[PDB]
């Protein structure tokens, strides 16, 4: 088939390295000067900071991406991370660093649990494998079955952390997935390259395939065709297709068809689209001239005003960063209501640099902000709808149509299997 692509973030990018290897001719449009979206580099005062994604992979070496890769023959190195650590305060009853800290494994979680509570959680961590917790967000659910506040901080740093979303945001459900995903494809990773690593092996195995892609055109128009996707208009020029993978997430993608579309015909899409909520978080990147993290996993910091954790890619690989600087990068979820406060929440994960670091020797690089059109994700995690619309032939790919259960690009990765399966 001819087959055209919107749109070179990672969704775009697997699509058409996968659609190459299949037989079928693909060109992809890209409107910026550079492809990637928000998982690829950015030079800056001679640091590999990225546009979005912390150069880390959620499952590793293990997950879908990485297994998506190995299937498209994309050659990137992936190494596997160190088991992420937990930073809490050295005295329980503490409210935060203040007074000192200590850090603990992420499997010993339940190791500051009274022994009590400790024994359920072992016990549930065997029941809920089979038997899936459902029905209520996953801050209900914990305050159902412990009472000890440390494991709704615990939660709400992992859920900032992985999903920018709080603990009473996300469905129980949705997180024991994730979970059953940890113990079938295992912990983090990080590719060699940062995100652009990721990003050129796939552009090497398009290439390879005969696939194009064409950055610097900005995609007007998807053309609808009885009620066929047959098209896009480019730059003003009509490109025809059998197959459009739309990478822009459902909303952006509503807009492409708007001649199309029926608010009568297709109100059930209308209303879905109408629906789907960004999630939104703040990246502080931080040059330090000493390791603030130590290993190649992530910090979890559950006792802070908004930071949910920290990075060090560096750990993995040194080029990311010039001769003895670290790259060390925190995150804060932002709540929807926050968006228009952003300088005050800057502020805020500013004063906790203080209390997760303190005495060491470090400057603020860059901080960037993400929400609503250029966000952490185009729909929250635990609430992605289908990849498909109501055009045959036009398909919806990225982290606005995640499959179920993956963490992040885990999840995009996902999703695109189901396209092209379909
Ligand atoms: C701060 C932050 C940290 C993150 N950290 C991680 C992480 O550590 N691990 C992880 O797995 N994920 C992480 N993510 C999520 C990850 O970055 C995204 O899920 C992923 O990059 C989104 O890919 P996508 O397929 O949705 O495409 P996108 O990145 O959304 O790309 C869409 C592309 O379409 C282009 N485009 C838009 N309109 C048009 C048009 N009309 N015509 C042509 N092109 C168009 C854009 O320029 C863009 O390149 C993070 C995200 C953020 C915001």
């Amino acid at each position: 088939m001819k087959t055209v692509v919107i749109g070179a973030g990672l969704g775009g990018l697997l699509s058409a390295a996968r659609l190459s290897k299949a037989g079928h001719e693909v060109e992809v449009f890209e409107r910026l000067p550079i492809t990637g979206g928000r998982f690829t580099n950015l030079s800056y005062k001679g640091f590999q900071l990225s546009s979005g994604a912390f150069h880390m992979l959620p499952n590793g070496p293990g997950g879908p991406l990485a297994c998506f890769l190995k299937e498209v023959e994309a050659s990137v190195n992936i190494v596997r991370s160190e088991m992420t650590t937990v930073r809490v305060p050295l005295k329980k009853g503490n409210p935060d660093y203040v007074k000192g800290f200590k850090d603990i494994s992420f499997n010993d979680f339940p190791s500051l649990l009274s022994y009590k509570d400790r024994m359920k959680i072992a016990l549930l961590i065997v029941s809920t494998r089979k038997n899936r917790p459902s029905g209520s967000s996953l801050q209900a659910w914990i305050k159902s079955q412990v009472s000890d506040e440390w494991l709704i901080k615990f939660a709400d740093s992992f859920c900032g952390w992985a999903l920018s979303l709080k603990s009473d945001e996300v469905p129980v459900e949705e997180v024991f997935e994730i979970i059953e995903n940890m113990y079938r494809f295992g912990g983090t990773g990080i590719p060699e390259g940062g995100c652009k690593g990721i990003i050129d092996a796939l552009e090497t195995v398009i290439s390879a395939n005969g696939g194009k892609i064409h950055t610097g055109q900005e995609v007007s128009k998807i053309l609808i065709e009885n009620g066929k996707a047959a098209g896009i208009i480019a730059d003003d020029r009509i490109h025809d297709a059998d197959l459009v993978i739309s990478n822009l997430g459902h909303a952006a993608t509503a807009v492409l068809c708007s001649e199309a579309l029926s608010k009568e015909a297709d109100a059930a899409y209308f209303k879905m689209v109408g629906t789907l909520q960004p999630s939104a978080g703040i990246k502080i990147c931080l040059a330090a001239d000493e390791p603030l993290v130590g290993h190649t996993g992530v910090l979890l910091t559950p006792y802070t005003r908004r930071i949910n954790g920290v990075n060090e890619v560096t750990q993995a690989d040194p080029e990311l960063a010039p001769p003895g600087k670290h790259l060390t990068m925190c995150h804060q979820y932002v709540a929807p209501e926050n968006v228009k406060n952003l300088e005050s929440e800057i502020e805020m994960g500013l004063e906790d640099l203080k209390e997760i670091f303190p005495g060491k020797r470090y400057e603020v690089l860059l901080i960037q902000s993400y929400h609503d059109e250029w966000p952490v994700n185009r729909a929250a995690s635990g609430t992605d709808p289908g990849n498909e619309t109501p055009f045959s032939g036009l398909y919806v790919v990225g982290d606005g149509a995640k499959g179920k259960g993956g963490i992040e690009v885990e999840g995009v990765a996902l999703g695109v299997m189901s396209v092209m399966e379909k």
